[PDB]
């Protein structure tokens, strides 16, 4: 519930900025906010930042 909008990573993403996050396939992204277009904001493994929307799959 307090995890908000959540998603499962499909592909490896390696952050390309300090404000970006990294994840591996099957990592979980939580507390997501579709702030801008194809760049969303959420938490993954203690890191809070931007990530590509087309790299993840929303849960439920």
């Amino acid at each position: 519930g307090h995890m908000g909008i959540t998603a499962i990573a499909l592909y490896d993403y390696q952050a390309a900025g300090d404000d970006e996050i990294s994840f591996d396939p099957d990592d979980i992204i939580t507390n997501i906010e579709m702030i801008d277009d194809g760049w969303w904001r959420g938490v993954c493994k203690g890191r809070y930042g931007l990530f590509p929307a087309n790299y993840v799959e929303l849960r439920q």
